[PDB]
């Protein structure tokens, strides 16, 4: 595959220049494309609020942190799947496109992903969790 809508493409271009720090994407199942939801400014503390309870989402997050006195800004990919609230078709479609989306982001948009994470609940996305996953 499903191609990125141009707005989604532009969001990735911005993320690469660190002009945004957060991107939310979803599948547009009518056109079979990847659609930008938003790129609202998001600190680590607000990150859990970006994860819907009722629909699967893709997220890219610029995690600005320090690893052993060396400050870093790492792009974290998060696939969120609230199993209790998504249909088996939705789960399957988001899982299947996940691999394809990441191929394009790395291969066609030249974005370095420090870590790929799968969650079911935004509440999992603490600073402690992000630290442990990235490092």
């Amino acid at each position: 595959s499903m191609p990125l809508q141009p707005e989604a493409q532009r969001a990735l271009q911005q993320l690469k220049q660190k002009m945004v720090n957060y991107i939310q994407m979803k599948l547009d199942l009518e056109r079979e494309t990847i659609e930008l939801v938003h790129t609202e400014p998001t600190d680590v503390a607000q990150l859990p609020s970006r994860v819907p309870r009722d629909a699967a989402r893709y997220h890219f997050f610029l995690y600005k942190h320090t690893h052993e006195g060396d400050p870093l800004e790492s792009v974290v990919f998060i696939y969120s799947m609230p199993g209790y609230k998504c249909s088996i078709k939705e789960r399957m479609l988001y899982s299947s496109c996940k691999s394809r989306l990441l191929d394009s982001v790395e291969q066609d948009f030249h974005l370095e992903i420090a870590k790929k994470i799968e969650i079911g609940d935004g509440a999992e996305l603490t600073a402690e969790f992000l630290d442990d996953e990235v490092h």
